[PDB]
Order: structure tokens, then sequence, then C-alpha cells
């Protein structure tokens, strides 16, 4: 930039407030002054202030989701799970399952340098959580071929941020897409937002660069209108979407039972659930708050609410549904985003943030629309956690969410799913390793019937 384009620059950022972001400019190389001027050249400091302020300057009645919009692996009918699973597999057969995978987390908490989805939980086949949810959509696709007699494509969103784009790109590349067709792997962004301090100023991570982090999993909304992915979907003639985090190394990718429970409801919105056992577990749920479909945090739950129990069902608790940030969208619900998109708040997350609790992430949140969509247009079911949720949330070493319990929970479930086809298997002092390409989901077993295996093991095609 020439030094006036700079001053002009300098300028509109000074008269906003934030004029604190040149401080250190003749300081720099004319290279990293440059880097400076383009970053700041994608946000406007205006907006930033508007967002800013709205965050920093702004008991309910809570019933269960009703029983109509509610069904459950667990307790459901068998002949209607068996239904929605096979409703569900056609709208896969027909072309007309998408997914969006929230890749775009910084993963604070993990604390690797790669993606979240690249990382290697230790199982015997050492592959990543995205080359597992890969062949797992492989297989779904496979097993959809078998209706059809035709491919079966479910095209896979991947929703990055500006610290995960470039190195989830290489990875894929790397890995030829885990067999999946380049076309059907879309790699994209969403916003991002300048971290700021708890008077609203922009931050800076070096005297050449402003902090900045994703706009929250709730961004995802504008991000599928700005990256081009809803244009896609329609070109496609997608109508279901499936909509989960890289973390949960068991998801079931585009889960046919989920599609099809949906679609049978013709619902905007669905979630997945599991069940909150115990009143003191420190759950988010899914439920009616102020009578609008919600995610209400543990803490605004309070001891008679969490210790109360279902009056059909005494044994279980009332308020159960714990939220597992597992969505389902129909396409008609991603055409009215330009309505309630802005309506949607950003909340002040309070981080330790290095720079030159300190600071503010402004974020969106997923479920910010529930309440915005009526009760009859928002549906949840609840699934069994031991098959269908083990997220990887920390680092080794934590016993809770990490790599080893992510690890137990596959090799279990593969053990598991061997026993159950009639596979006898020996352990000396655990577990089997099932790879997606041979079961998605339990089935296709059969070969192993009769046959000895000796855990820890792997089945790979």
């Amino acid at each position: 930039p020439s030094a006036e384009e700079f001053q002009q620059l300098r300028k509109k950022y000074t008269d906003a407030g934030q004029g604190h972001v040149f401080a250190f400019v003749d300081e720099l190389q004319t290279g990293e002054r440059s880097q400076l001027f383009h970053q700041l050249s994608s946000f406007d400091p205006v907006r930033i202030n508007e967002l800013a302020d709205k965050a920093l300057n702004p008991p309910a009645s809570l019933e269960p989701l009703p029983d109509i919009a509610t069904a459950s692996i667990l307790d459901s009918d068998p002949k209607d799970l068996e239904q929605w699973y096979e409703e569900g597999l056609k709208l896969v057969a027909g072309n007309k399952v998408a997914v969006v995978l929230m890749a775009g987390g910084q993963g604070t908490r993990l604390g690797s340098s790669a993606p979240k989805g690249c990382f290697d939980i230790g199982l015997p086949s050492h592959k990543s959580l995205f080359q597992i949810q890969a062949e797992r959509i492989a297989k779904l696709q496979l097993l959809a071929q078998r209706i059809s007699g035709k491919e079966a494509v479910i095209p896979w969103y991947v929703m990055t941020s500006g610290p995960t784009r470039k190195p989830t790109e290489e990875f894929f590349e790397q890995h030829k897409y885990f067999g999946l067709n380049k076309s059907d792997v879309i790699i994209f962004e969403q916003g991002v937002l300048p971290c700021i301090s708890n008077e609203g100023k922009i931050l800076m991570e070096s005297k050449f660069k402003v902090a900045v982090a994703p706009d929250g999993n709730g961004g995802i909304y504008q991000a599928l209108l700005t990256s081009g992915v809803r244009e896609d979907m329609r070109k496609r003639g997608i109508e279901h979407i499936h909509t989960y985090c890289v973390d949960n190394c068991l998801v079931k990718v585009a889960d046919p039972v989920f599609i099809g429970f949906a679609a049978s409801k013709q619902v905007d919105i669905a979630t997945k659930v599991v069940r909150k056992r115990n009143a003191t577990e420190s759950v988010g749920l899914i439920l009616q708050k102020n009578g609008k479909p919600d995610v209400v945090e543990y803490s605004e739950i309070d001891k008679e609410t969490a210790e109360a129990k279902d009056p059909k069902q005494p044994d279980v608790l009332k308020f159960r549904a714990a939220n597992i940030v597992n969505h389902y969208y129909s396409f008609k619900f991603f055409e009215s985003i330009e309505l309630w998109a802005h309506k949607l708040p950003h909340h002040v997350a309070r981080k330790k943030i290095p720079c030159i609790p300190n600071g503010i992430k402004l974020e969106q949140f997923v479920f910010d629309v529930f309440p915005m969509t009526p009760l009859e247009k928002f549906a949840c079911i609840e699934v069994r956690r031991e098959d269908e949720f083990s997220p990887l949330k920390n680092a080794r070493g934590t016993g809770e969410d990490d790599p080893d319990t992510s690890k137990r929970d596959i090799m279990s479930q593969g053990q598991r799913w061997i026993e159950k086809a009639g596979g006898i298997v020996i352990t000396e002092g655990v577990g089997v390793e099932v790879s997606p390409l041979i079961s998605y989901g339990g089935e296709g077993l059969e070969f192993l019937k009769g046959r000895e295996i000796k855990a820890p093991a792997f089945i790979e095609k």
C-alpha cells in the first residue's frame, strides 16, 4: 500500500477508537506493515464496535420437549427405528443428503499444533479422526448403492477457520481425500473476528498482527451463504443436512436413522442427545425454555428440576436430553438464513489471550436459532452414547474425553459388533478396531462368525 492508502486506513481505525492497532508501525519491516494493512483492511472497525457494544451492553419456564417431537434408539418401537433407517438410506441413495463438518474450532484444550481432525488417538491403524469419518461416508454411500444400484454421494462440507484451513487442505490432499471424490469434499471457512479487550479494543497478537478467532459455531449459517456452500447444495438438489463437530470420534456420519426420523416429521431442525442418567451430571440440556426449543446450560438447572423423575418412566430423569452438538437441517431451513442470521447474538467468551482471562472472543452459538424455530418444526432423538458420542477434548492424562477414552470407546464398540455377529474375541490383558470400510454401524460382519480374534486387533478391508 501507498503512504496515503495506509493513512486512510489509519484514519478509519482512529476515528473508530481503534487507532492503537497502528501504535508500532514504524518499528515494522516494509513487509510486516503490508501484512498489517491487509489484515486490517478485512475488518470494518465500526462493525466491530457495534458487535462489541451489543455483547458488552446487552426465572425461565423449563419443560421437556413435546412427546410427539421426541424419539429414542433406547425406547422407541424397533419397527419405527427400522423404518427410519430404510427411509434415511433411501434419501442417501437419492443423493439428497449432505454433511457439514464443524472443524473450525481451535481446540485450545487439546493443545495440538495440527487441526483437531488430524489427531491420532492411538488406534492400531493410527487413522486420524478425519480418515475415520471419511470412511464412514464411503461405507454409507456403498450401503446406499445396494438400494439404487448406482453411486450415492454425500458431499462433505468441511468448515474450517483461518488457523485450520491450509493444514486441513494439505492433509486431505496428502491422503488422496480418503478415497472420496475430490469434488465431494468441499473445504470452506467461517468468519473470524478480532479478539477484544474488556473495553472492546482490538487485541494485537504481534506488533503487525491482530489477534483473531472464529466467530463461534453459530457462524455456520452465515458461512454457508458467503462461501457458496448453500448454492452448491441447491445445484446438487440436497434436501437434508447433517452437522456435527469433528471432535466426536464415534460420530455416525449422515446417520440414516437420524435423517429418516427428522424427514418423517418434516422438521426444519432436529437434534441428537444422549441420556443424562444421574441428576448431578453437568450437561447442557435440550428442552423447552419459555416455550421455545433451546439448549440450557446445566448451571441454569436447579436441584428440583435436575432431580425430577419422568412421570411416565419413573426410573428415568424428567430432564435428560444431553446435548451432543449433532444436528439435522432441512434445505428449506437453510433457504431462510437471510431472514434471521443477523438476529444471532454474539456472546462474550472470556479467555486468556496472549498479546502486545484478559480478553474476549465474540461468538455466535449454533443453537441460538432453536428458540426462533416453531415447536412443531423441531425434533429430538436420544441415542446410545457408547455407539454415538465420544468427544476428543483433553490431552492424554486427563481421564475424561481424551485420546484414551476415545480409543477405548471405538475399540470396545468394535469388539461388541464382532461378538454379536458370532466372532470370538480373545483378550490376554482390549477391544478391536473395526474399519468403517468393513462396517458402518455393526452390519456386514457375518464373515467373522466362529473366527477367533486376538485383542487388540484391527479388522480392515
